[PDB]
């Protein structure tokens, strides 16, 4: 009866904001009228003026615009001629050196990577011999340490053989009785809870 | 309470652990040393080669080096000297441009300013008597509406005692015996989880 009567109390309280929610609105939309009622007298003069004013303010800026625009096509021109003459000169300049230069480089780049073929040739002859002498190295060695791994391994096998076999039944032998009296403790905290909650 | 009969387990266990780590460390070191040994036979050719290695590789290196070097003085030098003249070239056509165009950007500018000023000031004023409309109305609404929430205050704060007084009443009604209750339950909940958890 508890949320009962409370939802009482709740009710009262929306009835009385609903009996108040009325004069609210009532008045809340009356002085919204009267807010744009202002507003729709105003929008006769912002929109308005807004729109006379429109008209010498946008055939200002674009009579300007358009000068600007003239400007700019009258200098476009002879910017770009300019331009494009400078990018010839550059360009032509730049050709008189990609062609000597980059045969130059290339030439270059024959004898770097020449050299390089004739040192890379006797590098990973002896590269393989390294690595001939790194992997049988470790090669026998690694037999060794498989074989010695194995062992090791049998070990810790048979050692484990303690704890999967003398360990685990004492866990096990351990666990019986010790479910046993957790189901104790549980069945009987079952029955507390219960008691209290319900 | 068997917790001593468990932990003799975990001796156990960490006893058969040093009966391992005995022997396991003695081969484990006798597996190192034929690492270390092994590792020191590819070692010792590894780095007695690299030092024959890396001696003629940087000496290719620096030759390659010096014809990058050198290469880049009869490139990026005279290169400087043609990106030089074209960038006072092109600084030339810039500042040829920068002058005129400048100046003729900042008439633009003079020739926008200058309307801006007699079309942000004059629509700045006329929104000065907008805004004094638009505030008048948010003033008298604001009165009306100070007025109107001060009405509603008082109803709603009538509304309010009306409700607290009723309420912390039937509430401290209600929390005086459902206390007693709770205590009841509560007192029945820790005499009996207290003999559970003995
Ligand atoms: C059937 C179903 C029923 C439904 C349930 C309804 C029943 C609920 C019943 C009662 C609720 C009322 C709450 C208790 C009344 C508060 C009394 C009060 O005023 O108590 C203040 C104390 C703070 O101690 P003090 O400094 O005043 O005292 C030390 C004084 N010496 C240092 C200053 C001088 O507080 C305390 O006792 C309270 C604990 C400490 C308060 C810490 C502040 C917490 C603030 C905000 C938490 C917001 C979480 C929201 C964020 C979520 C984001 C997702
Ligand atoms: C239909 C169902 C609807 C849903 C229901 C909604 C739930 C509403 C009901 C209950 C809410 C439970 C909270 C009650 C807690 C008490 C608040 C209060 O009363 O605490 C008074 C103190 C006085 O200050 P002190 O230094 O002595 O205490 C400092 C003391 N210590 C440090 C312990 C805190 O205040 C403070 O602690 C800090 C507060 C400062 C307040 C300044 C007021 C400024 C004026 C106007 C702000 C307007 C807010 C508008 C929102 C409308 C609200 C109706
Ligand atoms: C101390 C006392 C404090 C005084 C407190 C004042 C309380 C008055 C305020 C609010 C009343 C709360 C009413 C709650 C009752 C439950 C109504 C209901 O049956 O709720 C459930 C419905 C449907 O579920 P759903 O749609 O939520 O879920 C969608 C999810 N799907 C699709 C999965 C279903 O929810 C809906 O109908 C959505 C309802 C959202 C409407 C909230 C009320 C907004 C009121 C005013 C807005 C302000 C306007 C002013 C601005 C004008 C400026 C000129
Ligand atoms: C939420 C927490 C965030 C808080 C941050 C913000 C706070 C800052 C305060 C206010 C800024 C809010 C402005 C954004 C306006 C909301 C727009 C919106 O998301 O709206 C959604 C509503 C819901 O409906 P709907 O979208 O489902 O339907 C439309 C769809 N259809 C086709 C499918 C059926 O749309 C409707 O209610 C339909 C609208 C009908 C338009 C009528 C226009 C009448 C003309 C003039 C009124 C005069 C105003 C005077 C100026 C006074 C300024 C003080
Ligand atoms: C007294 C009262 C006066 C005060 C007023 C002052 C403000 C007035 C200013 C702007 C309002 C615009 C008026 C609406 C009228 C038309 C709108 C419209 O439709 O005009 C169409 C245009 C063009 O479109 P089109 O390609 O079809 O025509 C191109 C076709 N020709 C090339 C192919 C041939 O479009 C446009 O002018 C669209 C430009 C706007 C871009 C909107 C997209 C926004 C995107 C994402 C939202 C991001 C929010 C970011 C938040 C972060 C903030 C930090
Ligand atoms: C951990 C052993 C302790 C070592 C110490 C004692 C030594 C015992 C003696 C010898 C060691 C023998 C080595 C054998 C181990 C190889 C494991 C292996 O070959 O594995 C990879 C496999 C790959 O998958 P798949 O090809 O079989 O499946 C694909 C299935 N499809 C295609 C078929 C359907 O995965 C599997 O077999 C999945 C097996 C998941 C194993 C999880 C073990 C987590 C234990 C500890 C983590 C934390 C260590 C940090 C301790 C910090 C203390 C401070
Ligand atoms: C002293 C200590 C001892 C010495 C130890 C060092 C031993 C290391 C040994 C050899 C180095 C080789 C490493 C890379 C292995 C792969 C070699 C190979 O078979 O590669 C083939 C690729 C394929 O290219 P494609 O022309 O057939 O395909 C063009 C196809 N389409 C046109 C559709 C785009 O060739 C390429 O990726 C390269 C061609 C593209 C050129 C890119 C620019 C590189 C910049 C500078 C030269 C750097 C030389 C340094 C070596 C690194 C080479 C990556
Ligand atoms: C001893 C050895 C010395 C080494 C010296 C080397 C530098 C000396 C300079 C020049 C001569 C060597 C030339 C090597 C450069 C050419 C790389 C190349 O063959 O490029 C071709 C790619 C093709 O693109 P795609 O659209 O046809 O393929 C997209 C199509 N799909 C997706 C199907 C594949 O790219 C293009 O053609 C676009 C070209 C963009 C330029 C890339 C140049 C990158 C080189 C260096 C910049 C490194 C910055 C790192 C900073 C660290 C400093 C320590
Ligand atoms: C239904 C509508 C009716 C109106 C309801 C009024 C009745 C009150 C009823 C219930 C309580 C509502 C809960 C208030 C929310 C708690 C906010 C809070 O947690 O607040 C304390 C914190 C702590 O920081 P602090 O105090 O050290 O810093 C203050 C910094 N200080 C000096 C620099 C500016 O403050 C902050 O987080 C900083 C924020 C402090 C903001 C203060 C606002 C001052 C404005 C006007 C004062 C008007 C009083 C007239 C009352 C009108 C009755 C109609
Ligand atoms: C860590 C990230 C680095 C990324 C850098 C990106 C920027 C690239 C832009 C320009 C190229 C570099 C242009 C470098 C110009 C050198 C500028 C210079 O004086 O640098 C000095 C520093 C010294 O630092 P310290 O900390 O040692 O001492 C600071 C000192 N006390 C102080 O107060 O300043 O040394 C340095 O950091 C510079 C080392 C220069 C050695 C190599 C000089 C290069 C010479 C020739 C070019 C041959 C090209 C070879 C490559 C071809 C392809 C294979
Ligand atoms: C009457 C029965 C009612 C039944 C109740 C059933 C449910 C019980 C469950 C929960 C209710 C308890 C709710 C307790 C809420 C505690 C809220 C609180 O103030 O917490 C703070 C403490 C802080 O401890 P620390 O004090 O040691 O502080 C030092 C800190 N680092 C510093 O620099 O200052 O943090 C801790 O409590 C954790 C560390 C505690 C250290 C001591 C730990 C000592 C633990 C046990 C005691 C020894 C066991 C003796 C055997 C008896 C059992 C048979």
């Amino acid at each position: 009866l508890k949320l009962l009567d409370n939802w009482d109390s709740v009710t009262s309280t929306f009835s009385k904001l609903r009996e108040q929610l009325g004069p609210v609105t009532q008045e809340f939309w009356d002085n919204l009228e009267k807010e744009t009622e202002g507003l729709r007298q105003e929008m006769s003069k912002d929109l308005e003026e807004v729109k006379a004013k429109v008209q010498p303010y946008l055939d200002d800026f674009q009579k300007k615009w358009q000068e600007e625009m003239e400007l700019y096509r009258q200098k476009v021109e002879p910017l770009r001629a300019e331009l494009q003459e400078g990018a010839r000169q550059k360009l032509h300049e730049l050709q008189e050196k990609l062609s000597p230069l980059g045969e130059e480089m290339r030439d270059r780049a024959r004898a770097h990577v020449d050299a390089l073929r004739t040192h890379l040739a006797p590098y990973s002859d002896e590269l393989r011999q390294r690595l001939a002498a790194r992997l049988e190295a470790l090669k026998e060695n690694g037999g060794a340490r498989l074989a010695e791994y194995h062992a090791k391994a049998t070990e810790h096998l048979s050692t484990l053989s303690e704890k999967a076999k003398p360990a685990l039944e004492d866990l096990r032998q351990g666990l019986l009785p010790v479910l046993e009296s957790f189901k104790v403790s549980f069945l009987s905290a079952l029955e507390e809870y219960t008691k209290k909650l319900n």
